[PDB]
């Protein structure tokens, strides 16, 4: 309803009030507070900051997730969609020919009802975007958005400019209280911000970490809590080719292109690297 859509927007309405808020508050009353040069140096630096923030949150949050291609889809009528045995072998039937390793528990194809979709490895049906997502990590409110194949690393570079913000807001505001703690000048209300910085900060700290953690081990978060299912049982690290290449299937072979959110993975979003074959040409 319409209810619904406008309640989805608040996580991403706070951020950004809060980083609006954090904004004002540096530009004007800090920085003047705390030499021309530096000044606008400092001033310079944190401009460079917030918009690296509102660049990777704006493609995180709009970015749509991919989804499987025609050749994972079922073609079927309505009226073809009916006895349940004869499906799990066409589907068997078709899978011989698609790039899937993975299964349900039971060992059955995965299958989404809704989509219509042979889920490719990795992919997972999303219910709020309604929608089967390729290598979703998980649906986050706080972009409004599914974290997956088509925005992940943009989504880890937002984490990481959130940290550096959040890390120049509580300094500077620090440095403020400690200037006029030593007498060379105050904004009372201010230091709710700090403790505002403070708070994210030591967040993101357990977040981007976990993320680490996942991106060292090609990982991702649904897999994190519940492990594919191969030919030979559940894989904690069916997917994990090495650090190195781990990191290079999100961020890419070009290192200039690391830190900047355009779009940069590698693979197509259905067939992923199997660990077991790492060392075959
Ligand atoms: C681009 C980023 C990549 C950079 C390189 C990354 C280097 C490598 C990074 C990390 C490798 C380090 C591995 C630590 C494992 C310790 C042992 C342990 O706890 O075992 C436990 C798992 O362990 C965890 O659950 C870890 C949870 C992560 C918490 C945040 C710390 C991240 C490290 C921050 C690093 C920041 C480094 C600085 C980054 C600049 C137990 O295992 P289990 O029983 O199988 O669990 C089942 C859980 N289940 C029930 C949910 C299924
Ligand atoms: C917790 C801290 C509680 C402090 C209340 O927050 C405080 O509100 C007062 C009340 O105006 C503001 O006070 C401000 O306005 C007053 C006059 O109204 C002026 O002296 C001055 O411009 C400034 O101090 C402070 O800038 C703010 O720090
Ligand atoms: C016992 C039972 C058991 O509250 C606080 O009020 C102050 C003062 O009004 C506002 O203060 C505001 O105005 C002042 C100007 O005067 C500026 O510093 C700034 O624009 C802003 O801080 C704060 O934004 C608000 O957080
Ligand atoms: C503060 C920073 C906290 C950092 C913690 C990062 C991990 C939390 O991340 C979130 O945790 C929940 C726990 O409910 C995970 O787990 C949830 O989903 C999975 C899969 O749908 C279920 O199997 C599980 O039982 C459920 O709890 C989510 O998949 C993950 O998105
Ligand atoms: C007052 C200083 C700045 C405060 C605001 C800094 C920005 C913090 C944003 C953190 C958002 C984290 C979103 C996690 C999403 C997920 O894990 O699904
Ligand atoms: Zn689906
Ligand atoms: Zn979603």
């Amino acid at each position: 309803r319409c209810c619904q859509r406008i309640f989805s927007w608040i996580p991403v309405i706070i951020i950004s009030s809060v980083v609006l808020w954090s904004y004002y508050a540096y530009v004007f009353e800090l920085c003047f507070v705390t030499n021309n040069l530096e000044r606008v140096t400092y001033l310079l630096i944190f401009h460079v900051c917030f918009i690296m923030f509102c660049w990777t949150y704006w493609k995180a949050i709009f970015t749509p997730p991919s989804t499987p291609t025609k050749k994972f889809h079922l073609s079927y009528t309505d009226k073809e969609r009916y006895r349940p045995e004869v499906q799990k072998q066409i589907l068997v039937d078709i899978a011989k020919k698609l790039p899937i390793f993975t299964r349900a528990q039971s060992g059955a194809i995965r299958f989404c009802d809704r989509c219509q979709v042979i889920k490719p490895d990795r992919c997972h049906h999303c219910s709020v975007c309604e929608t089967c997502v390729l290598k979703m990590d998980h649906h986050s409110p706080w972009v409004n958005n599914c974290v997956g194949f088509s925005n992940y690393k943009f989504f880890l570079l937002f984490l990481s400019y959130s940290m550096i913000y959040c890390v120049f807001i509580a300094s500077t505001v620090f440095q403020y209280f400690l200037k006029f703690w030593v007498g060379d000048l105050a904004k009372f209300h201010v230091l709710f911000l700090l403790f505002v910085a403070l708070m994210f900060f030591v967040s993101l700290m357990f977040l981007f970490g976990y993320h680490c953690w996942l991106v060292a081990k090609n990982r991702s978060t649904l897999e994190a809590f519940s492990p594919p299912v191969f030919q030979n049982g559940p894989d904690r690290n069916g997917f994990n080719v090495g650090l190195s290449k781990n990191l290079r299937q999100v961020f890419g072979e070009h290192k200039k292109l690391w830190f900047i959110p355009v779009f940069t993975s590698q693979g197509d979003g259905h067939y992923f690297p199997l660990r077991t074959l790492r060392e075959s040409e």
